[PDB]
């Protein structure tokens, strides 16, 4: 039931100044009833954290340079790189957000922002059994607009979301990955801007980079992200 996204190829070598090709096909359409088709691609800079390039299949996020591009429809989606630099190196990431659980491809390996502010705190080290309870604070764009969520990174699974509390218009709604059901459970402040995520009965295959996320109308904003290590 869960949508497939897969990436080919797993990695794409290229000489600067060539055009570099990425496809990403899911495993269902991911046209919504709205009208829209969630689909983002992200490029995460070795040692970094990712970064929205792409949403809703073909809009730039605007500082993006122009050649990039997303194109495709329904299961089959394309990211072009034109006249590839440095600064382009890293791996690339699609992911679905049409269906719930949200879902990311397994990545590409190619070799400010309106004030918006997400800062996530409370990692750490922890033994296994034990609970850590992460706040993500946000500020620069209106919260009640905005369906906030935690997501993850390992090198074992890669990017997996795991938590979401939609707003008000969505009845405040929460949703969980099944890898973290009755184990982990998701807050919501408006007053605050802040979302929380309460982790329960820690196990070590839960370490990993935790990201908050802020999505609206198809865009996400990302924070830098706080490590947790259950050993
Ligand atoms: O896209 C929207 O209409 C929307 C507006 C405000 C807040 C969230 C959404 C939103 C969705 C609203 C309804 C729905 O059935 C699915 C939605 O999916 C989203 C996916 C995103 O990545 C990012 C945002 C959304």
């Amino acid at each position: 039931s869960d949508v497939v996204m897969t990436q080919t190829p797993l990695s794409l070598p290229v000489s600067l100044g060539d055009q570099a090709s990425i496809s990403c096909r899911s495993s269902q359409s991911l046209v919504h009833s709205n009208g829209n088709t969630y689909l983002r691609w992200y490029l995460q800079k070795p040692g970094q954290s990712p970064k929205v390039l792409i949403y809703k299949v073909s809009n730039r996020v605007s500082g993006v340079p122009d050649r990039f591009s997303g194109s495709g429809s329904g299961t089959d989606f394309t990211l072009k790189i034109n006249r590839v630099e440095a600064e382009d190196l890293g791996v690339y990431f699609c992911s679905q957000s049409t269906h719930v659980p949200w879902t990311f491809g397994g990545g590409t390996k190619l070799e400010k922002d309106g004030g918006v502010k997400l800062d996530e705190t409370g990692g750490g080290l922890v033994q296994p059994g034990g609970a850590m309870k992460l706040s993500c604070v946000t500020s620069g764009f209106t919260f009640g607009h905005y369906w906030m969520n935690w997501v993850r990174q390992s090198p074992e699974k890669g990017l997996e979301w795991v938590a979401q509390f939609r707003n008000k218009p969505y009845n405040y709604e929460t949703y969980y990955s099944d890898s973290v059901k009755g184990r982990f459970t998701i807050s919501r402040d408006d007053s605050k801007s802040s979302v929380y995520l309460q982790m329960n009965n820690l196990r070590v295959e839960d370490t990993g980079i935790y990201y908050c996320t802020g999505a609206s109308y198809g865009m996400e904003y990302l924070g830098q992200g706080t490590s947790v290590t259950v050993s």
